[PDB]
């Protein structure tokens, strides 16, 4: 169907995509990750994401989540997604069109064993998707757990 | 890879499936909907849960639904799913392999309108997969809301 007016200034993230990212956290030590994503749209104002991440040399499937992307045209934007592991987290934020990037922060992070808040930073960087993933946890401070660049397919 | 020993009395769900379903609650009309639904796996405690709804004479794309299964060996198990209007929710329950069924009650449903409580029980009848989405709001108490029967593909 046609791009929806509401999701015309993302059409920049709708594609497959595949880069590499970096895990950390004051309770498990620096690591390395495959992952890939897809946005894509069936002609609605929402827009579907799709991703999963494996170990590197070995493929090994590691996790997987999917949801969906609600921005407006006044700026605003909500994120649902659901995770492999049991979380369910809502986000909401913005998204700036000359910039290219999405700026998001949680109201909710549901069935979680002592995970408080989630930061998720995006944004098109020379043509490369790159993320931040921030968040507390009962007695850590939010603060960067994961990062990745990823590149259009 | 293979089926985890986790999934596996759920093993009758993993295929591709598609059937006729029905809305109705206070609020709005009674109306029919098309629906597939997809579980798939990985190798890990969870299944993959995918979903969308259609006009059935016209094909027009309605909504969609996808989210995570997490089924344990003492009988337990936790669902969550992350909607394209916006929602989430977090079900938890029981699988009974004699009967292929499950009952689902949710502990929350977040960033809806006036929605409080869904109910999610399905079972296999004759090769047939059913459901029945009972939900409560504000002012009207819990009762049915979807009715759906799919056939695997």
């Amino acid at each position: 169907p046609p791009v929806h007016p509401f999701v015309a200034p993302l059409s920049y993230l709708l594609g497959t995509w595949r880069g590499q990212g970096e895990g950390e956290y004051p309770t498990i030590p620096s690591f390395r990750y495959g992952e890939e994503i897809r946005f894509s749209h069936s002609g609605k104002p929402v827009i579907a994401y799709t991703q999963k991440t494996w170990k590197l040399e070995s493929g090994a499937p590691m996790h997987a989540e999917s949801g969906y992307f609600r921005p407006r045209p006044d700026g605003s934007i909500e994120v649902v997604i659901a995770q492999s592991t049991g979380l369910v987290e809502v986000q909401k934020g913005t998204y700036n069109v000359d910039e290219q990037s999405i700026k998001l922060k949680s109201d909710l992070v549901g069935n979680a064993s002592k995970v408080k808040e989630i930061s998720r930073e995006f944004e098109l960087v020379d043509g490369k998707l790159s993320y931040v993933v921030r968040m507390s946890t009962t007695t850590n401070p939010l603060q960067p757990h994961l990062k990745a660049i990823l590149d259009k397919l």
